[PDB]
């Protein structure tokens, strides 16, 4: 027995290890913990624009209604505030943002759990090979290791698509809200 | 060969069992949900606090405004001014909000460290066992196994400090949300 009989030597060991390594490459040194926080700060940043969004909605509707006492005499001023309210019909993308976030937060929890399952199953595979008479059981554990590594990568891939989209939409609606605030006063 | 058996890969040496047992009661502390749940638990504290922080400054502004309005008639409205001043004494709680902030930064740092050390522990024990099975390095096997134990103890130390700091953060959060709630309701009625 020597050191390198303990390293991915079979071909399914090599594949599982390849799949495990580019998980390691995707997360890199800050690992799953950085990827969990990045969602939580997504959520927080959203919550802040959510509340700016409802603040400005209330204020525009109130200024509108005050002016509408004398609707005839201030119709064009009313039409401008109606124009800000049309611009602020963005309820559908706050909902879309909260959907991406719910999905990101679920997929990174699954990705972490799947990552660990892969490492464990590869380790059990290797042990089963080194135990000399169980290479079929070695093979099964090393294939499960790859199938867990692959579940992890797909979970990470959706995490990234959904976090990216939540960011693009967060920035769209922060702009609309900022534009309505600057417009209004 | 038929020499190298399954139990042979398990903690067999004294240092390996020491590091094993430290690893397992990290595993028992964090449970099935693991570091992810505990990292989220800090995030959840942080938001909660942000909401109470902003109710704090909300009611602070409104009491001070209400007070000044009355103080345009200082002598005619003095007892009504004393009550408002009483709410301001009650709300002199800035120190508590910084302390929560201090508990939350510590907790979020310590769970990040705990997670790193836990990983380093499992890698070191794995390397130790491998070195023993390699047959001529039981001294370098001992060193990685001792290393494994020292990382596990680093993680447990970080998890202890995490739990204490999250606990104190939570107790201090209840105090402020209650003072604020009380201030909010004395000001309405």
């Amino acid at each position: 027995i020597k050191e390198e009989d303990f390293f991915p030597s079979t071909e399914e060991e090599k594949q599982a290890d390849k799949a495990i390594k580019d998980i390691e490459n995707l997360i890199g040194e800050s690992g799953f913990p950085e990827l969990i926080e990045n969602v939580c700060s997504l959520k927080h940043e959203y919550t802040l624009i959510r509340s700016d969004f409802y603040d400005v909605i209330t204020k525009i509707q109130n200024k509108k209604i005050s002016l509408m006492k004398n609707s005839h005499n201030n119709r064009n001023k009313i039409r401008e505030l109606v124009q800000l309210q049309n611009n602020l019909k963005i309820g559908d993308e706050l909902d879309k943002i909260m959907g991406c976030i719910d999905t990101a937060e679920q997929e990174i929890r699954s990705a972490a759990f799947f990552f660990d399952e892969a490492k464990e199953s590869l380790k059990e595979g290797i042990i089963k090979r080194l135990e000399k008479s169980k290479n079929r059981a070695a093979s099964q554990l090393s294939k499960k290791a790859l199938n867990r590594a692959e579940d992890a990568l797909r979970c990470l891939e959706n995490y990234s698509s959904k976090k990216g989209e939540a960011i693009g939409r967060r920035s769209f609606i922060k702009e609309v809200v900022e534009q309505a605030k600057n417009a209004l006063s």
